[PDB]
C-alpha cells in the first residue's frame, strides 16, 4: 500500500516553546476572510519590513536562554579551566554591553537569512522579497550595524553594497494561513565552519562515526568564537538538503522532532550521539577558544534518510553571536520571539602590560620573553587590515611597489569595524578569522613588516615557520566581545587607507588594556599545537 | 536610497526557450477565479499526481537536446580519443535502448527531487507534498525502475523503503497564480560529486582560481560518468544557498542570468571562465571515462556575492543519467517540458575475449598477461554485491566468520539491478562507483576473495597497492550504460545471499560479451594515474 510521510516530523512545528510578544498596534496589518469556505488571512506587505526590522534590530543585542545559560555553566563548573571562565566572563559582560541598544554583540552584524513559510491562503500581495529586504534595509542603516556585503562586479572585481544586502530569502509554501518565519544573522566566521563531507556505508558504526567526530571537530578549530552550538547531520537526500538542515539543527529549529526512526525514513535526532559529540568535545581540551573544557555549548545530532550509494554529512556551528529569532504572522498580528533582556542575571555570584608606543623591534623583544599562553594586554596604536586590504597589499608588491609604511610600524589588527554610533569613539570593533591572511605573512614578513599580528583562531603550520623564521609573532585577541572592546578597549578610530573598501579599510586605531594571547612565538612554538593536532 | 535587487534575475523565467507538451484534458484540473480583486486560480491536487507520474516516468527514458549534442560531439570530434567515441556510442546506443520505454536509461533511478514554485493565489488545498509524493509512489512502482532509498531506523541500523520514497520536496512561494516546477531524478554518483569548499579572498585572482579548477576538477574523476554537466557557483550568501545553486546550475536552470554584476550583488554566469573550465576539462586528458578530450559537455559558472568574511564554493556535476524535467500549471492546464523521443538521429553513421567459467586463478593469469587500459568482454559468471553487502560481509568476518564462499569463486561486480521488465531476463544492471567499496579490497583479498573486481571509477591508491600484493585485478566497465548492458550483456539474474536488503543483494548474474577496461593490474599499474595524480 502508500503512505505518505513527512521527512521532517516535528512534535512542535509551531515553536510554541518559545516565548513571542505581539507588535503593538500589528493587528491594523492583518485581516481575517473568508473564501470558497476557506479561512484565508489577508496581509498588508507592510508588516513585512516591520516584522525584519524588529528581528534584524533586536537580535544584535540579546540572546537565548540556553546561549546564556552555556556560559554560566563554564563558570560555575569546577572543571573549567581559567581560560574558559576568562572567555565566558567576558562573553557575558559583552552581552550586557550590546543589551544597551547601541552596540552590536559582535562587530560582525552578519548576513540577513530569512526562513519564511507562508500559507497558502496567507496573501501578502506577492513582493514579499522586496518588502523583507527593505525592512533589512532599515535595520542595518538606521542602527549601528555593519555592511557586510561584498558585490561582485565581474569574476574578480569587487565592492561592497553600503546597505548589508542582498539577503537569502528562503520562502517556502506551507499549509494555512499564518506566515511563519525563522531570522537568522549568521555570522561569516561560523559560516565558513559549515562543512560538507561525502561519506560512504563504511562510517555507519559506532567505531567509525567517533573516529569521524573526533577528527572533524578538530578542523573547526577556534576560528568561530567557541563555545560553539556543534550541529552534525548524517545522511540527506542531496548535498544541499544536508546543508540547510545542519544549519537549522545549529538554530535549535529542529529539537522538537523524535528520537527515533522508522520504516519510512523519518528524520529524528539521535540523543545519544549529541552525548557523544559532547564528550569528545570536552575531552578535546580545546576548549573556550584557549584550552579547557567547554569548547561547546551543546551538540545536536539529526541522522536523515539516504540514497543506498550516498551518505552526505553535514557540520556547522553557532558562533558566540547566536542570533535568531522566532517569528509569525496570523488575525491576532504580528508576534516575535522575545530574547533574554538581563544577561545580567547569568553572571555569577595574571596579564602583562604591553605597551606599542614604541619602535616595533622593542616591542618584538618584549613579546620574546614570554610563553606561549601567556596572557598580555596591549596598550598603543594598531594598524587595522584584512581580506581585501592584504590582497591589495600584495598586487602593490607584485608590481614592484614596495610594501606600506604603516604595515611595519604596528601590529597588524585583522578586524572590520561596524558603524560608530553618535557620541561613542568606536562602534563595535572585534577580531576576524587570521588564517584567512596566512598566505601573506610569509611574504610580509620577508619584506619588513607584519612582524606581530593580532586576531582570532588558530592559524596554519606554514605561519609558525615564517615567524620562527622572520621573528615575528601572533597574539590571539578574544574573539566575540566586540562591544566590550568598543566602550573600554578603542579608545580613537581614524581611516588610513582604501576608504572604498567601507568596514575592510586600513584603520590605525589607539586601544588601551587589549586582552590577547600570545599563541605563535618567534621560536616556532603554538598553543594549539597541544589540542589541535 | 533604497533599491531592492534579487539575486537571479533570469531573462527567461519561464523557460519559453523549453518546448512544452500539454497534457490531453488537463484543463479540468484548474478553475480561474477573482477574489479580492486579484484573479487566482483553483488547482485539484490530483494534478500534482498526474504530473509528477509523467515526469519522474518519461524522463528515465529520453534526454534533452544539448545532452545528446555532446554525445554526437564527442563521435565526430578529430580532437577526441578512440575511448571517447567509445563510450559516447555506448552511451547513445543506451539512449535508443531507454527509448523504448520499458527499460531505465540507468539502473539508479535515483532520488526524487522537486522544485516547486506555488503562486501565491495558486490554492491546491494544501497537501502538495502528499499529492506529490504519491505521483512519484506511481512512476517507481509502476515502472521497471528501482526503490534506491535507504530508511535509518536507528543511527546505524537501516532497511530499504520499497518505494523510492521520501523525495526532496523543495516548494517555495513565488507571485502570481501558477504553480512551476523543476523534477530531478539525481542519481547517487552525481549527488556524491557536489562538493563545498570554504574560500577565502585569496582564491579571488586569475592565477588561483584557474590553479583552484585544475586541482578540484581532477578530484571529480570518474566516478560520476563522464561526460559531465560541470558546474561551479563561487561565493554564496550560506553554504546551503551555493550548493543549491551549483546542482540547479548542472541542470541549466540559471542559462538566463546575465554576464555582468552590478553594484547590488545580482547572481551572473560568467561564459569566460565557462570557456576555460571546458579548456581545463579538455587539457586534463581524463576524457570519457578512459582518457580522452570529452571530461565534460559543458561548464557553468555563476558568481553569487558573498560577505566580506565568506567565500563558499560548490562544484557539482550532472551524470550521463541526466535526468530534469520543467513544467508548470496554468490556467491551460498542465505542461510538461518535451524530451528527444528519437535519439537515433544523434548517431552518426579488437577487445580480449575472457571467460569467466575458469578458476578464478586461469582469469588471473590471463589478465596478468596484458597491461593496464585492454579492452575485455567477460563472458561467465559474476557474483554481485555493493556498499551494505560488504558491510554485513566485514562484520561477519569480524565475529570470527569466513569470508563466503561466493566472494572467491567469481569476480564482483559492483551492482545493484532495478526491478526486472515483464518478459526481460533483468532490468537496467550498470555498475556503480568502485571507490566506495576501497576499504574491504585489501582486507578481502587476504582471505581469498575478491581478487577481480568490475565496476566504474578511479579508485583510491590503497587498491593499487593490494592487487600488486594479492595479485589482484580491478576491471573499468563503461558506467552508464544500465540498459543496453540488460538486453544485451546480461542472460539470466538469480539472487544468491541477503534478500534482506532489497537492491543491495548478494545476486549471481551470467553476462555474455560485457565490456570493460583493465584499470589496476596486479603490478602496481593504474590507467589513472596519469591523468589524475
Ligand atoms: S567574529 Fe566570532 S562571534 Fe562574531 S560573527 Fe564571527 S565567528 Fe561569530
Ligand atoms: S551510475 Fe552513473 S549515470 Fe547512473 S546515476 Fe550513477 S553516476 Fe549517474
Amino acid at each position: 500500500d502508500f503512505h505518505f510521510s513527512a521527512i521532517f516530523q516535528p512534535t512542535d512545528p509551531h515553536h510554541h516553546q518559545t516565548e513571542f510578544a505581539k507588535v503593538e498596534g500589528s493587528e491594523k496589518y492583518v485581516e481575517e476572510v473568508e473564501v470558497f469556505g476557506r479561512q484565508a488571512l489577508k496581509v498588508n506587505p507592510e508588516a513585512l519590513t516591520i516584522l525584519a526590522h524588529r528581528a534584524f534590530s533586536d537580535v544584535h543585542h540579546f540572546f537565548r536562554k540556553d546561549h546564556l545559560e552555556g556560559w554560566r555553566r563554564a563558570i560555575e563548573d569546577p572543571e573549567a579551566s581559567d581560560n574558559d571562565r576568562y572567555v565566558a566572563t567576558t562573553l557575558l559582560k559583552n552581552a550586557c554591553i550590546a543589551a544597551g541598544r547601541v552596540l552590536p554583540s559582535c562587530q560582525d552584524t552578519g548576513t540577513a537569512i530569512v526562513l519564511g513559510k507562508r500559507g497558502e491562503l496567507c496573501w501578502t500581495g506577492g513582493e514579499d522579497e522586496k518588502y523583507l529586504s527593505k525592512g533589512i534595509w532599515n535595520a542595518y542603516r538606521y542602527h549601528n550595524l555593519r555592511y557586510s556585503q561584498t558585490a561582485a562586479l565581474d569574476m574578480f572585481k569587487e565592492c561592497n553594497t553600503g546597505d548589508n544586502l542582498p539577503a537569502q530569502l528562503d520562502l517556502l509554501a506551507v499549509p494555512g494561513s499564518d506566515y511563519e518565519f525563522l531570522f537568522i544573522a549568521k555570522g561569516g566566521g561560523s559560516a565558513n565552519k559549515a562543512y560538507l563531507y561525502q561519506e560512504t556505508k563504511a562510517l555507519l558504526n559506532p567505531k567509525s562515526l567517533r573516529a569521524f567526530i573526533e577528527e572533524k571537530l578538530k578542523t573547526l578549530g577556534t576560528a568561530a568564537c567557541p563555545p560553539y552550538h556543534i550541529a552534525l547531520v548524517i545522511g540527506g537526500t542531496s548535498a544541499e538538503m544536508t546543508m540547510k538542515t545542519v544549519k537549522l539543527a545549529s538554530c535549535r529549529y529542529y529539537d522538537s522532532l523524535p528520537t527515533t526512526g522508522d520504516k519510512y525514513g523519518r528524520a529524528f535526532r539521535d540523543p545519544e550521539w549529541e552525548k557523544i559529540v559532547m564528550e569528545v568535545a570536552q575531552k578535546s581540551g580545546i576548549g573556550a577558544q584557549f584550552g579547557g573544557k567547554y569548547f561547546a555549548h551543546q551538540a545536536r545530532v539529526i541522522r536523515l534518510p539516504r540514497a543506498g550509494a550516498s551518505c552526505p554529512v553535514g557540520l556547522a556551528v553557532s558562533c558566540s553571536a547566536d542570533r535568531q529569532i522566532l517569528a509569525h504572522i496570523n488575525k491576532s498580528g504580528i508576534y516575535i520571539e522575545q530574547l533574554e533582556q538581563n544577561p545580567a542575571q547569568y553572571l555569577p555570584d595574571t596579564s602583562v602590560k604591553v605597551d606599542l608606543k614604541r619602535p616595533i623591534d622593542k616591542v618584538r623583544q618584549q613579546l620574546s620573553q614570554y610563553p606561549v599562553g601567556t596572557r598580555v594586554m596591549l596598550n598603543g596604536t594598531l594598524i587595522v587590515a584584512r581580506d581585501i586590504a592584504h590582497a591589495k597589499i600584495k598586487e602593490m608588491m607584485d608590481n614592484g611597489e614596495p610594501l606600506p609604511e604603516y604595515m611595519k610600524t604596528s601590529p597588524i589588527y585583522y578586524a572590520g569595524p561596524a558603524k560608530t554610533p553618535e557620541g561613542y569613539a568606536s562602534g563595535s570593533f572585534g577580531p576576524t578569522t587570521a588564517g584567512r591572511m596566512d598566505s601573506y605573512v610569509d611574504l610580509f614578513q620577508s619584506h619588513g613588516g607584519s612582524y606581530i599580528t593580532l586576531a582570532k583562531g588558530n592559524r596554519s603550520k606554514q605561519v609558525t615557520d615564517a615567524c620562527k623564521k622572520h621573528g615575528g609573532f601572533y597574539l590571539g585577541s578574544i574573539g566575540g566581545p566586540a562591544a566590550i572592546l568598543a566602550k573600554d578597549s578603542i579608545k580613537q578610530v581614524t581611516c588610513l587607507a582604501f576608504p572604498e573598501l567601507g568596514m575592510e579599510a586600513v584603520w590605525k586605531i589607539e586601544v588601551e588594556d587589549f586582552p590577547a594571547f600570545i599563541v605563535v612565538d618567534d621560536k616556532g612554538n603554538d598553543m594549539y599545537s597541544k589540542t589541535l593536532a
